[PDB]
């Protein structure tokens, strides 16, 4: 069954909540941003009424089929209604279309539902501002002091003046980026756009890049892997085997790989910074690994909620065994107690 922590009380709200048939009670059924933990369950054979961005309801009509009459987008920033309720959608800075949800229940209370997140400080001049939020869901996938992380810009930054040098040093080099889902499409642009080239992909990815509402999007992106030097694929083709078999099939246009995996966290965070980071090298392929996080940091997710001082917190990530929860309650805890809330 459906759990305490996917229900809005004091209304027949959920969020994210699609995997456990119908819900006894639901009248809307919200969905934060279209990554398939999230979205699990939903297909062209739902018949509820779903709410989301724009962007989010492009997806869910174009990619799942779900029919049309079940699909209500709402705009950004704008206080709307639903079934009686207030609400607001916000930018969470995560992936195209994802939003946070501020729900102002009949008997004046007020909820925060971060969906996935990254924690910026702009996000603390919003309508958030305006009142007391007394009760916060929230992204807890980073929440220990060991998750640190250089700004989406650092990064960027990086790969851009990596892959200039080379195809400068190399023109015959082509550059290919890994990707499983939506989200981080700024690592693969920038690159492009540094180059003077569109971006190549398959056509359910362009299908999916369609979708986005990016301006512009016909100029930067096509289907004609040919004409591009900048390549989408796989991050599971992104290794040294995957890598030399795609360079067999481009048919002698290229004769050396430079290749991006965005990944999120990984062990080797806690002593490099990202201007000492060097590349794993086999032949005429390298392969960068750039930490381009969507998620906030212990820091920027610590700065959000000393800011917001929640009466409550309920955690939405890694809540699955009593030895992660007791560690998250302890962090907020000691956050609260430096804060004064
Ligand atoms: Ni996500």
């Amino acid at each position: 069954t459906c759990p305490f922590y996917k229900k809005i009380p004091g209304t027949g709200f959920t969020v994210d909540a699609f995997q456990y048939g119908v819900v006894e009670g639901c009248t809307a059924y919200f969905l934060t941003h279209f990554h398939s933990d999230h979205y699990a369950g939903l297909s062209k054979h739902f018949t509820f009424p779903v709410y989301c961005s724009e962007i989010t309801g492009n997806l869910l009509k174009n990619k799942l089929h779900v029919q049309e009459q079940y699909i209500h987008p709402l705009p950004l920033d704008t206080e709307c209604i639903v079934n009686g309720v207030k609400v607001v959608l916000l930018d969470a800075n995560h992936c195209p279309g994802a939003v946070m949800i501020l729900f102002y229940l009949p008997n004046g209370t007020v909820i925060l539902h971060t969906g996935d997140f990254r924690a910026d400080p702009s996000m603390e001049r919003s309508l958030l501002a305006d009142q007391k939020v007394h009760m916060l869901y929230l992204d807890t996938t980073y929440c220990s002091p060991e998750y640190t992380f250089p700004s989406q810009q650092e990064v960027i930054r990086f790969a851009i003046n990596t892959a200039f040098e080379a195809v400068t040093l190399n023109p015959h080099a082509l550059v290919v980026c890994g990707t499983y889902s939506i989200g981080k499409e700024k690592v693969f642009l920038a690159i492009a756009d540094v180059l003077g080239s569109k971006v190549g992909m398959s056509q359910e990815k362009y299908k999916t890049l369609q979708c986005l509402n990016i301006p512009e999007i016909n100029s930067l992106i096509t289907t004609d892997m040919c004409s591009s030097l900048v390549h989408l694929l796989p991050m599971m083709q992104i290794n040294f085997k995957g890598l030399q078999s795609h360079l067999k099939k481009c048919g002698g246009k290229y004769n050396q790989i430079l290749a991006f995996r965005p990944t999120g966290w990984t062990h080797s965070n806690k002593f490099t910074r990202i201007a000492d980071v060097i590349p794993q090298t086999k032949g005429n392929i390298s392969i960068y690994g750039i930490p381009y996080s969507e998620h906030s940091s212990y820091l920027e997710m610590k700065r959000f909620v000393q800011w917001l001082k929640p009466q409550k917190i309920i955690p939405t990530v890694n809540v699955g065994t009593w030895k992660s929860r007791s560690t998250m309650e302890k962090y907020f805890r000691e956050w609260k107690l430096e804060a004064g809330y």
